């Protein structure tokens, strides 16, 4: 059996795993530099076939589910999701876990208004001036937007900062060792299980409260009210607090850390490039000069802000690696992929291929304007949202959310970096990328 190209290093206890934890991007870049479109690296006991370049990526995203499986490519997601969603009906995968029902187009306008309200509640006590930490702020804000939009305003209204803190701990229990076993006796895996337990308790607390004093309107009952009333065969409540919480956690995940970090970086890039920031301000002031609401404009064109978003997403994709499990043997550029092999594509690396994106390390929102339109011409390499079969179905909502949040923030306050521009960075120590702290920013009301 012929060996596939293998990148240098990887002599630590778990091969390349250790380096993947400290510098996954640098590692993946060295794979392409040394190996080309098809290279590999060892992740503990599993070999990862990393595909880069337009041709290999295409094969990767167009592959059928019968060929490249996404189902077991993220073992680190198993302990978070927990016992399969509340409804046992075949693969609820993305169907229920991330039902497009939530992001349905009929409710889109509604969501924008919900998002507007969440931002205002979040900056309600800002006053004329002060400071914030982007991770704390955006991580909390997105817990509110995701819960209010994906579950119900009623439910969100009963949440506070504690839910965000614990949910964060949940997200941090995704160390790469999860590819060895997501249940190893790791400290972060223990803190993860303890966090999930804390979440179940907060929900159980809410369930009780709602049972002691139900709604004075059989109209204002949310999803939780419904699940609480579901009775088993003998009259007993059918769902426990753990079951309900596990489903709520599963649904919110999709609307949390990817939006959270993306909101943080969008602002960061705006501050780093005051000219783009100035263009966005002008555009928003002029655009909202028609008197229409944020729920109106978030669902419509805001070009400058959108190109700043697309560029933020190219340089800082939330998911730096995408995974699949090969369910058969395939040939890609003369290299053989075997059943069981882990197959990956990297938005982090692909989004910066020099030949596809002139000056890949520069912030150039113009890339997406009339001329170049580099996102649409590099359909297999511009991949912040993935591509093909598993293309992010929440893209439209994610973008609407960014338009909504910044339509409120940039028109009410001005932002300045409170630390060196280069000090802002991501923590890539976990499979779930998070913005690193400190990430301090100053604000002052606009005149
Ligand atoms: C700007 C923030 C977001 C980014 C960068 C992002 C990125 C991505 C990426 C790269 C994938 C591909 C995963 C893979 O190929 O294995 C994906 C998939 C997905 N995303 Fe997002 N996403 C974002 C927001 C959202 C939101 C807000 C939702 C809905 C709550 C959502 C729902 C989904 C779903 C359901 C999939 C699975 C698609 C499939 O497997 O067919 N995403 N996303
Ligand atoms: O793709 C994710 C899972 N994931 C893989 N690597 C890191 N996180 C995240 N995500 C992507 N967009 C939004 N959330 C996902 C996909 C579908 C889903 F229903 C939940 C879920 F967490």
């Amino acid at each position: 059996a012929v060996a596939l190209p293998r990148v240098s290093g990887g002599h630590d206890e778990h091969g390349h795993l250790e380096e993947f934890r400290t510098d996954p991007i640098g590692l993946m870049q060295r794979v392409r530099d040394e190996c080309g479109d098809v290279g590999t690296f060892q992740l503990a006991g599993k070999q990862v076939v990393l595909l880069s370049g337009s041709h290999a990526n295409e094969f990767f995203f167009r592959a059928g589910d019968d060929d490249l499986d996404q189902a077991k490519a993220y073992p680190f997601m198993t302990p978070i999701f927990g016992e399969g969603v509340v409804f046992d009906a075949s693969p609820e995968r993305r169907k229920e876990m991330l039902h497009n029902a939530a992001l349905r187009g009929e409710q889109m306008k509604g969501h924008a208004a919900t998002i507007e309200d969440q931002v205002r509640r979040m900056i309600a006590d800002w006053g004329e001036a002060g400071e914030i930490d982007l991770l704390d702020f955006f991580a909390e804000l997105t817990i509110y937007t995701s819960s209010a939009c994906l579950i119900g305003k009623k439910f969100r209204d009963q949440l506070d900062g504690r839910f965000a803190k614990l949910y964060h701990e949940l997200e941090r229990g995704t160390d790469p060792l999860a590819y060895v076993d997501p249940y190893l006796p790791i400290e972060s895996f223990r803190r993860r299980d303890e966090a999930r337990n804390g979440l179940v308790a907060l929900v159980a607390d809410i369930m009780n409260g709602r049972i002691a004093n139900p709604p004075t309107d059989k109209s204002d009952r949310d999803m939780l009210d419904v699940l609480i009333a579901v009775k088993a065969e003998t009259g007993t409540p059918r769902f426990s607090a753990d079951e309900i919480t596990g489903m709520f956690i599963s649904m919110m995940f999709a609307g949390h850390h990817t939006s959270s970090g993306t909101a943080s970086w969008t602002l960061i890039e705006l501050m780093r490039h005051r000219d783009a920031y100035a263009a966005v301000i002008d555009e928003l002031d002029e655009l909202y000069g028609d008197g229409r609401s944020v729920s109106f404009h978030a669902l419509r064109q805001i070009p400058q802000l959108e190109n700043v978003l697309k560029e933020t997403l190219r340089l800082h994709p939330p998911l730096i690696i995408l995974m699949r499990v090969a369910k058969g043997e395939f040939e890609v550029q003369g290299h053989r992929i075997h059943e069981g092999d882990l197959v990956a594509a990297s938005p982090a690396i692909s989004n910066r291929i020099p030949e596809d994106f002139p000056d890949p390390h520069d912030f150039v929102p113009a890339r997406y304007e009339q001329p170049r339109q580099e996102d649409l011409l590099n359909r297999w390499t511009w991949i912040p949202f993935g591509a093909g079969r598993h293309r992010c179905v929440g893209a439209a909502f994610a973008i609407m959310q960014i338009k909504a949040i910044f339509s409120v923030l940039l028109r009410e306050y001005e932002f300045e970096m409170a630390q060196p521009p280069e000090s802002y960075r991501n923590d890539h120590s976990k499979m779930v990328v998070q913005l690193a702290q400190p990430a301090c920013v100053r604000y002052r009301r606009r005149t």
